[PDB]
């Protein structure tokens, strides 16, 4: 009689369909998903330092809009900007806004140091009803609106050396009055011109008098500029009117900081990978949640699912 | 005696040489080409909506050059710009020309709506011998050259609200006269200044009087600018001279539209993939016709040919 | 008794560890390194034409700084800029500096042709103590500082046609005086304005009078601009003061030329691939020396080492 000895392999009743080089649909005993397609819906507050902008854009927190005083000197790994954020100060624009936003986001700090600028012969600390704190007329916290003193505005020619070991970021502005009579009532002369320079750079800006549409009841504008001053260099401000003066400088650092637009709530939890949709697990190599990511994240791909076989071909009985 | 039974495989007299991981030249029984290397030489007019610019650049058709009146309100999937195209109106430049061209190309429409701007106290509809229609002096169809009325040009301070559900694109310009006497004869005052603003943006432009080389016998210039006005925002134009005024707005859409430089003829045929060389079949995954493509196109690669084996190794008798 | 016949394969005592799809560490009999991780430390002077900038930036050699007279009309495949390089002429800036540097680097030539500009009614060849040659006051070699003649500066309205078969690059500038009295003592009128145009382009620049920090004892500045003039086009310079005039044009070529920042010494040797660290062998497909490369170079990758098996699995006795 003898015996029979059969060689074989396992199978399962419930196999999984995968793709190969030669077949778009072949059943294997087991597979694992390589694309992360879901988020928790919230941004975990750990392990990255998250700063929720709430009502404030980064630039409003920089300039010191009345709703953003809580942000002074704060640092972040990720600044989260909300779609509802709105400005509540004097109407302004920033030529190159995207660049200033980027460079501050990347620096990751609003650390500010006051400096004693000698604004000889002018009135300091100008305020406006378009920028209230506690119903008092106010202004951007980090800027100094200079105006005439006893109907004179003598030329400014003011220096601030950088004797630090680090770079300084200066934010400053030019005021564009609505009319020629406004120009005279504020600055006591028919126009201005502002030149801000260092040993290696120069910027001159001309105020442009005229009407813009009313925003928070103001038809004038402020235009915001910035200047970086290296160790051993010197800031020189030379102006005859219309200067929205710096009060000091911001520290500028380098590191891993960034900014993200999201309306996702911040939660008490721990996740390395942040998207605008919320944090996502990062076990998988790929994800199709969002191209926008921050941290140790799977790579964004177009596919919904990619199944990696983890077993043999399934050949059921 | 018994029998002999031989196992074997086919071969062909005429095999094809392919590349593998271990051999740059191995003969197989059959192969297929994966790189499309030829075009028909013409651009098929289907299934994309093709607009042949003929003598007109997109920007000339936008502004309304005399040779481009046939283009009014036309739409396209692909605007085809010809190398022979030339301007036949007042000499102009567009700071950022590439961006205006891109944004209009991408929008895919020249749909224009006239609006009633109140140009109180000036002469409208200025014309020039450098921009003829039917030998009559004329001007860009979408722009309004304003000049003095009875040797006065009172300040303009004109508003146009956007109460639509869509964005409006405004095209406007500044006239740079050749001389101080030209400035006075056109605008009745020594210079101009133009500020165009919205609630969220502002542009001011200064005319610059002086000689440029003659183009179509004109040594002055026009510089072209644009402004996008969102729903609920308001256009404000404030100027004292030198304004080349808008007559209305263009619709701005988003979609699949673009622009291509080509001298290929347009034919009555159907092809999904367009290159400057002409339409190409899109059965193959790769092509080496042109990096510039539009539609469902193979991907551009450097290789002339890539042969995919579709049979076994060929081992002839 | 009979015989025994055993089939087998070789092995070595000293195998090499490689990575595969299924194992990060498997021993093979032999392998070869695919990542170049070392340089010689010097830049080989062959086979590319190397131009060592020594104390000169490319832009200083272009303008004709006193330390850069040896560079006149030189050509390069690779211009090497040293970190110690410094300027020793009148303090200047170049709006778009990076672009002018790039376009000259890419052109690969400082070939300069003088032209006879008719500067009727002004003093030519102005010099300064901030730009010495042999202790004599001097100026940038390729620029012409125009000033008043007998306390007059009549308007300039000067033409230079391009009747060549090639494009011309013109470099020119605007002088920004420190004070209103300086403006008058140099140019005999209260301000300037410079318009440089062609048939297809226009640039106007306004001088901006004021103090900048002293650099080589000068608080004024020069701002440098450029203009390309095509065959058949015409350069037109129209100015009333503050013009730092061109003396001629540079040739502009296209080809394989570039620029690199490096402090590596130049040696007498032959290597196709240049990095800032020095030349590297290019036998391997990859390298981790520097992302910055010039010539026939391996591709930059993050890995230190990638070992390609060149033998079987090593199974020692
Ligand atoms: C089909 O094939 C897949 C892939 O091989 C198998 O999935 C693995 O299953 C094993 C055994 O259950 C898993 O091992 C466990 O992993 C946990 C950590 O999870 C990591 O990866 C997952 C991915 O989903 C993430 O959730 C997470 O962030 C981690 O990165 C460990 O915590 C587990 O530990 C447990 O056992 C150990 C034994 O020492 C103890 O220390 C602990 O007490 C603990 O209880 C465990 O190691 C493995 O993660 C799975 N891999 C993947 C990729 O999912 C399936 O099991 C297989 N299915 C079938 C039916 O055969
Ligand atoms: C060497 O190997 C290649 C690849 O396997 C073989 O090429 C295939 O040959 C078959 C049979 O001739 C082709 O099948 C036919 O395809 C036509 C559609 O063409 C598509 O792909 C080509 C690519 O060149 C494009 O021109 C075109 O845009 C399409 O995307 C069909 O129209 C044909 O239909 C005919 O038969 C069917 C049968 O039902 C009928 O419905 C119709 O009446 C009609 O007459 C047909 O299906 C196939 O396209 C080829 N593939 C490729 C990639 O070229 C070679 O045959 C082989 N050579 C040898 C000697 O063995
Ligand atoms: C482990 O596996 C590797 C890869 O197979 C083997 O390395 C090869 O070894 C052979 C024989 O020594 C080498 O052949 C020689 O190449 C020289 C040119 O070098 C090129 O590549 C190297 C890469 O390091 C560069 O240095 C160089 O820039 C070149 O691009 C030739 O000059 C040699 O010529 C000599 O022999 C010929 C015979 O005709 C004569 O003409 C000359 O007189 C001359 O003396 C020779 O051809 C080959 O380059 C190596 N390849 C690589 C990638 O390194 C190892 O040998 C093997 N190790 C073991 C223990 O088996
Ligand atoms: C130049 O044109 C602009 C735009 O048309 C004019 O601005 C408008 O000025 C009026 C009058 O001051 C403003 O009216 C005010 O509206 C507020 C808000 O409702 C109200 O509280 C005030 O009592 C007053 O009615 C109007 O808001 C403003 N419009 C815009 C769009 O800014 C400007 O007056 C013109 N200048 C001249 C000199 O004519
Ligand atoms: C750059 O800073 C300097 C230094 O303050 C400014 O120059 C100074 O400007 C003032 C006011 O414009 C000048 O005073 C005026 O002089 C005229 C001439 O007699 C007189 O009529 C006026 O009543 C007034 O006194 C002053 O002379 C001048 N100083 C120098 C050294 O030139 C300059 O304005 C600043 N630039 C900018 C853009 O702000
Ligand atoms: C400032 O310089 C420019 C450039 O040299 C001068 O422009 C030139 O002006 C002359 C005289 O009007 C133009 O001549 C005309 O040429 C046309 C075409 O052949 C002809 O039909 C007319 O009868 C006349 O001869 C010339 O085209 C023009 N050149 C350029 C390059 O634009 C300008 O006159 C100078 N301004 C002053 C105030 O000197
Ligand atoms: C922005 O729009 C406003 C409103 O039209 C413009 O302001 C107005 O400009 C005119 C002409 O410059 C001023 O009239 C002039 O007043 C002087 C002073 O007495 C007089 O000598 C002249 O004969 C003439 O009548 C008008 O007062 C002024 N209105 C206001 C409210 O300031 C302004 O020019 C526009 N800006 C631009 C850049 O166009
Ligand atoms: C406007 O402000 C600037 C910046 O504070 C003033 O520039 C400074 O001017 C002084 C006086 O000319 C310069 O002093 C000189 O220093 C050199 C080098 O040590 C020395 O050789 C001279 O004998 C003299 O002491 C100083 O360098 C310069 N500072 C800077 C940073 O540029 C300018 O004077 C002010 N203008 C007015 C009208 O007040
Ligand atoms: C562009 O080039 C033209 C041609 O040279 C310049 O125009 C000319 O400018 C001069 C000086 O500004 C004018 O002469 C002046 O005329 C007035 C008016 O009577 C007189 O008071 C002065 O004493 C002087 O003679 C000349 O008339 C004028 N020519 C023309 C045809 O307008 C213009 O300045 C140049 N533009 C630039 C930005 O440099
Ligand atoms: C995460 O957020 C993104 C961005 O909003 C979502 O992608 C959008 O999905 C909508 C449909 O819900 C589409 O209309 C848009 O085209 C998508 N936007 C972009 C920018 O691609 C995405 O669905 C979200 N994913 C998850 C898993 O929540
Ligand atoms: C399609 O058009 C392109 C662009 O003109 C052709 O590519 C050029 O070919 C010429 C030689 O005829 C070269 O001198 C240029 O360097 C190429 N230009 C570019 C931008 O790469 C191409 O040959 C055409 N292809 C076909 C199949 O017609
Ligand atoms: C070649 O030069 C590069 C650039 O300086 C070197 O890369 C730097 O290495 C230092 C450490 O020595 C790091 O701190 C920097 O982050 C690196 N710089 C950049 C820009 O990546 C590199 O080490 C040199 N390689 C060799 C083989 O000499
Ligand atoms: C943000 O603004 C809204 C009103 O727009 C207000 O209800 C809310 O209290 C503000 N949040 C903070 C944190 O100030
Ligand atoms: C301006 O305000 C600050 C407080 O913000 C104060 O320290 C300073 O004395 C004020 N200066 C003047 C001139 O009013
Ligand atoms: C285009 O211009 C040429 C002359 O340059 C003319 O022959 C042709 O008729 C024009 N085409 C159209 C469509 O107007
Ligand atoms: C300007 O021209 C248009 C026709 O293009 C006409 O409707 C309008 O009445 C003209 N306006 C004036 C003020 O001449
Ligand atoms: C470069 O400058 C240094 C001083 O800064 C000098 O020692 C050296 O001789 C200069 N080199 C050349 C080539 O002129
Ligand atoms: C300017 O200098 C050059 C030499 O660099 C000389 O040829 C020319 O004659 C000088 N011109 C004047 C007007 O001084």
């Amino acid at each position: 009689p003898g015996a029979t000895l059969c060689l074989g392999h396992h199978a399962v009743p419930n196999g999984t369909i995968v793709k190969t080089i030669t077949n778009d649909q072949i059943e294997v005993t087991n597979a694992t998903e390589l694309v992360q397609s879901s988020s928790t819906g919230g941004i975990c507050d750990s392990p990255h330092q998250i700063l929720d902008g709430e009502n404030c854009t980064l630039i409003d927190a920089l300039l010191g809009d009345p709703q953003c005083d809580g942000f002074q000197n704060k640092k972040w790994d990720l600044f989260v900007e909300r779609s509802k954020a709105y400005s509540n100060c004097y109407p302004y624009d920033v030529p190159d806004y995207a660049s200033l936003r980027s460079l501050v986001a990347s620096s990751g700090t609003l650390e500010f140091n006051n400096e004693s600028f000698n604004w000889a012969g002018v009135t300091q600390n100008g305020t406006s009803s378009a920028c209230k704190r506690r119903s008092n007329k106010s202004f951007f916290s980090r800027l100094n609106w200079l105006t005439h003193l006893k109907y004179k505005y003598p030329a400014l020619n003011v220096t601030m050396p950088n004797n630090e070991k680090f770079d300084k970021l200066y934010i400053w502005g030019v005021h564009h009055p609505v009319t020629d009579s406004d120009q005279i009532s504020l600055y006591a002369q028919a126009s201005g011109r502002i030149t801000v320079s260092t040993k290696r750079s120069q910027q001159t800006v001309i105020p442009n008098i005229g009407f813009r549409p009313r925003v928070r009841d103001i038809s004038s504008r402020i235009s915001i500029y910035w200047t970086i001053v290296k160790p051993g260099d010197i800031l020189l401000i030379n102006s005859t009117g219309n200067l929205i003066a710096p009060r000091g400088y911001f520290k500028i650092r380098s590191g891993k900081s960034s900014i993200m637009r999201s309306d996702a709530p911040i939660g008490k939890c721990n996740s390395e990978c942040i998207t605008p949709n919320g944090s996502i697990p990062n076990d998988k190599p790929f994800q199709n949640v969002n191209r926008i990511t921050y941290g140790a994240c799977p790579r964004y791909v177009k596919q919904n699912t990619l199944k990696l076989a983890t077993g043999m071909r399934n050949v059921p009985e």
